[PDB]
RNA sequence: GGGGUAUCGCCAAGCGGUAAGGCACCGGAUUCUGAUUCCGGCAUUCCGAGGUUCGAAUCCUCGUACCCCAGCCA
């Protein structure tokens, strides 16, 4: 339980309210981000949790900076995380009519004026944060001249910026919110919805509290900054007929430690391709996330974990990065592969190479088993074997045995070194009769595959705060391997974590896997202790 | 000037009766993944100073710190 669900708990209990219905309102300008995520968790979850309803509603305002793009991958994640709105998709747009109606009733009542301020001289009169503003001289306009006025900038007779309308309230207020907010303004702008219909959209503010009240939102959850803004929801929605009244409440946002949330910030990393496109495995966004192999269970457990307060606050990546451990490693069947390889050759080996069965799960033989492989002329990890080292090293030294995954207990016995003092294999013994660990990969029947390492995107934790995130960047963000992996992996569908034993869980990454050449995204490496 | 927030390294319960939980972390026991699983340890102390009370993280003063607002963005 947090806040907001004593809130709704009491609203409930009282009779103030029979039914909750809340909304997710994201504005189509760029993909949906974990950070939203949580929003989303909070809305939708409520709804079920107290079975009710909870809208997705497009906030479709601003035409210059929204794309139907973004409208079908917003809906396409939020189902995604397993959620389902209440009813059809809404827009702000579906209320532009509407919008225009209630801004006329205003006009009507003198509450509203069509002001000529030029945008530099509006900013001027607005006074600071410790100084009053002043009334524009265009103030107090008929109301009459206002409607007037305000059908010449519906009808498209004023060029940008050069007319618009504003609630009439009080320009000495200390909330720099109420001193004479701007409700809308012209944009020859082509709308992803309304198309050319209109030129005058109305701004956030007046659209926001009145698009809760013809829904009939109960409750209104937003982000903090909102909270000075709440005065103007109130305000609008007292002076109109409208005959209910949604209240706004605030929580905190979500702050992840090394990436940035900003979408005005991810859309530059994507702009002047810094990754890939949103849903690069590196992005904070749920689409990225999904690609990098997270589960829509994985993220709605990290929703469930970081709470909701009106405490500012940053997640470690420890945090969410548990959480899809948690899952994967109950889910994930176990394969093989080896990223950095070097040969080793068992001499002691006679025959063409046998089969052996291991488990999909060595903790739960339910999910079953798999004929694999062995062979003489194997495949193994670079740093698995060392020439010298010490009792912490539990792998394989050139003294001793390993037991390799599942099969023999080999022996290191004889090193070969490329002319670079480096490895060109190794030959061990192997006891026939045996069946720390090490993995490996039977040369012969190897399936090649690329593998796709990523680290954060940023080497900092605040990028945000950084003067230029982009020159914080991490250059070990993706570092890419071509390694081998057992057949099986042949069929691996995109999407479908694996934990391949002792490194990490990896999935396939569609965009980039074919038939030959398939390709590994590393989702989250192992516990490395 | 206004609106907000202050509990462990990072989150977070608490709502006058004596500091939950989780992530990280340190042990130790199993383990053919240095994984998983188990065991145990991690706030006499709640931004600071005063005060009320039998008892205060919780009430009341008085400070201090941080966040948000001056888009015809949301
Ligand atoms: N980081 C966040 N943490 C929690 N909720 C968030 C976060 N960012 C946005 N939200 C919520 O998502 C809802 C939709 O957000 P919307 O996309 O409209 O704007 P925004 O993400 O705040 O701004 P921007 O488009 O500049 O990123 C908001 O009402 C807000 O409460």
């Amino acid at each position: 339980t947090n806040f907001i669900r004593q809130i709704i708990d009491e609203d409930l209990a009282s009779g103030k309210h029979t039914t909750v219905h809340t909304r997710f309102p994201p504005e189509p300008n760029g993909y949906l981000h974990i950070g939203h995520a949580k929003s989303i968790c909070l809305n939708f979850g409520i709804a079920q949790d107290y079975k009710g309803q909870c809208n997705l509603r497009f906030d479709d305002t601003n035409p210059v900076k929204e794309d139907i793009e973004y409208v079908e991958s917003i809906k396409n994640d939020v189902e995604w995380l397993g959620f389902h709105w209440s009813g059809n998709v809404r827009y702000s747009s579906d209320y532009f009519d509407q919008l225009h109606a209630y801004a006329i009733e205003l006009i009507n009542k003198g509450l509203a004026y069509v002001d000529e301020l030029t945008p530099e001289q509006t900013r001027e009169y607005r006074g600071t944060l410790t100084q009053p503003g002043k009334n524009s001289p265009y103030r107090d306009r008929s109301v009459e001249e206002n409607l007037a006025l305000f059908e010449k900038m519906r009808a498209g007779g004023f060029e940008e910026g050069k007319a618009c309308l504003r609630a009439k309230i009080d320009m000495a207020s200390p909330f720099i919110v109420m001193r004479d907010p701007v409700l809308y303004r012209i944009k020859f702008a082509e709308h992803h919805q309304t198309g050319n219909k209109w030129c005058i959209y109305p701004m956030y503010d007046f659209t926001h509290c009145i698009s809760d009240a013809l829904e009939g939102i109960t409750h209104s959850l937003c982000t903090l900054e909102f909270q000075d803004n709440r005065r103007l929801y109130d305000w609008v929605l007292d002076n109109i007929t409208i005959p209910v009244h949604p209240r706004q409440y605030e929580f905190s946002r979500l702050n992840l430690e090394y990436t940035v949330m900003s979408k005005r910030k991810l859309n530059l990393l994507v702009t002047d391709k810094h990754v890939e496109g949103w849903d690069d495995p590196r992005m904070p966004t749920i689409s990225g996330l999904r690609r990098r192999g997270y589960t829509a269970a994985s993220i709605r457990e990290f929703c469930k974990r970081i709470g909701v307060t009106k405490q500012d606050n940053t997640i470690e990546m420890a945090s969410l990065e548990s959480c899809i451990r948690e899952d994967l490693n109950e889910n994930a069947p176990r394969a093989m592969a080896v990223i950095d390889p070097v040969k080793l050759v068992i001499e002691n080996y006679q025959g063409e190479g046998e089969m052996v069965t291991m488990p999909n799960h060595p903790n739960k033989p339910e999910m079953g088993s798999r004929q694999v492989p062995f062979s003489g002329e194997i495949w193994i990890d670079r740093a698995d074997f060392r020439e010298e080292a010490n009792k912490q090293y539990k792998r394989l030294v050139l003294g001793k045995e390993v037991r390799l995954r599942n099969a023999y207990v080999i022996k290191a016995e004889r090193v070969e070194k490329d002319a670079e003092g480096n490895i060109t294999t190794i030959f061990c013994t192997y006891d026939a009769d045996t069946l720390g660990v090490i993995h490996w990969v039977s040369a012969a029947h190897a399936l090649p595959v690329e593998i796709r390492l990523y680290d954060r995107l940023f080497s900092v934790p605040n990028p945000g705060a950084a003067d230029d995130f982009l020159s914080v960047i991490n250059p070990e963000s993706l570092v890419i391997k071509q390694g081998f992996a057992e057949p099986s992996l042949k069929d691996a569908v995109a999407g479908k974590a694996f934990q391949f034993e002792r490194e990490g869980y990896f999935c396939l990454d569609s965009r980039h896997s074919t038939a030959e050449k398939p390709v590994f995204n590393r989702t989250v490496g192992l516990r490395d202790t």
